[PDB]
């Protein structure tokens, strides 16, 4: 029944000398939960959680066309040095690999690129600035509940997009497994326009049941980086999700 | 080529055990074992015959997709995890044989024998009884054969739609970190001689992935955790994983 709060979870958050949003979703139950009802619904950029839609179109529609092709480095030098070699789908999710979404991005074109975010109803729908570049600083915007409601669809393939190709975004989202859970998640850090701000959007797999979760939080500094996970595993144990 | 590493038999000896560990290098097109003609014996596949089962059922529609729910029958057995209802993934992840029985009833035995022939799995014979034959049957299959068939898998290249080799990769999934990922599946064979354990799959990483099936002697029921344990000490003996 609707959202509730539970400014409990605030604690992890001041824990670390920080503050965020946690949002939950739990799929069985058809329940919310957040520590802050207000910040769940603030939109800002995406950031690299943009690369979750954009890889979904890019393979629609050709672009890539599996998570094996191979995308030559462009020479550049760039100063997150896993940036600069080959990549797959695979490899360029893992490490945020951006240079090789725009070129995605200019290939798809503006034209394709708004009406298919459209038909995913992508937070406020608006690519305003280049075509390479409005998901870092660019016009649009998307809430953390906002996130929420797209990767819903995503996990039951029912986004306007082949069912093959949101499988394989869904294998791309791969972060972690053992006998206890799967995370399938992405992440972002916003640094072009303030507030410089960390995502961790994704879902929990149990053998029974699934939580979604979409966080995000204060970064003024790349050094609290981490804790965009570590944060959020605190509030998933407490809620007894994860062991 | 196949080249032979009895090194690795040490990890075999500090547990009091015997058998064989298949690793297989795909960038390189190289292989590599401590016990080359174990290697290429043909044992039961037991529940790794989960992984062609799998696909099997997928791609013939008996099984719509990974989240259908398959009833439990009632009948309280051993493992307890059985007792409950179940979808693709948890079947896998419990080896949730009842299940699986009744896939291959349904399948029946001209489809499965047609679909064994077109994987080139093991010495593609059926005999026994239609639920059962992979247990206590003629099926055979070696550990280097089961490589065969894994990167048959890994590539998409099996008689089979694309989409059922995806979903049975997805329901492989065992463990993942930010160093590698393994899709993999147990198995245990007590009704016939030798009594054996194995553990069959692959380690992808960021530009490579390793192949490795694994058979041990299984004596007893507690031996089962060497089968991942024994495994994982040859992988970092390889530098595969830390
Ligand atoms: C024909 C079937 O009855 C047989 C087919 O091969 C089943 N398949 C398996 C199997 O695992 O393949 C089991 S054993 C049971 C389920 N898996 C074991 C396990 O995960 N054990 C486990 C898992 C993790 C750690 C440890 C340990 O001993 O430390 C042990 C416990 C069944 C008898
Ligand atoms: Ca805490
Ligand atoms: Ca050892
Ligand atoms: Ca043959
Ligand atoms: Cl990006
Ligand atoms: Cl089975
Ligand atoms: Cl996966």
């Amino acid at each position: 029944k609707e959202w509730q709060e539970n400014k409990s979870w605030n604690a992890h958050f001041t824990e670390h000398k920080s503050q965020g949003v946690v949002v939950l979703w739990n799929e069985n139950k058809q329940q919310g939960f957040t520590n802050n009802l207000k910040r769940a619904n603030q939109a800002f950029l995406p950031a690299s959680t943009f690369k979750i839609p954009n890889s979904l179109i890019a393979l629609d529609l050709g672009v890539v066309k599996d998570e094996h092709q191979v995308f030559k480095w462009d020479g550049q030098t760039r100063d997150i040095a896993t940036w600069n070699r080959d990549h797959n789908l695979i490899t360029a999710m893992k490490y945020s690999v951006v240079p090789v979404y725009q070129e995605f991005a200019r290939q798809i074109g503006e034209a394709r690129m708004s009406k298919m975010l459209h038909a995913f109803d992508y937070g406020n729908e608006d690519i305003s600035g280049n075509v390479d570049s409005f998901w870092l600083d660019g016009g649009i915007r998307i809430s953390a509940t906002e996130q929420i409601s797209f990767l819903r669809k995503l996990y039951h393939n029912k986004l306007h997009v082949s069912e093959r190709s949101q499988r394989i975004v869904k294998q791309a989202m791969l972060t972690e497994a053992n006998g206890d859970y799967i995370i399938r998640a992405k992440t972002g850090y916003s640094t072009r326009i303030e507030p410089k701000i960390g995502w961790w959007v994704g879902w929990v797999e149990l053998d029974d049941n699934v939580w979604f979760f979409a966080m995000n939080m204060d970064m003024p500094t790349s050094d609290g980086l981490g804790l965009r996970q570590a944060i959020t595993k605190e509030v998933l144990k407490q809620e007894k999700i994860i062991p």
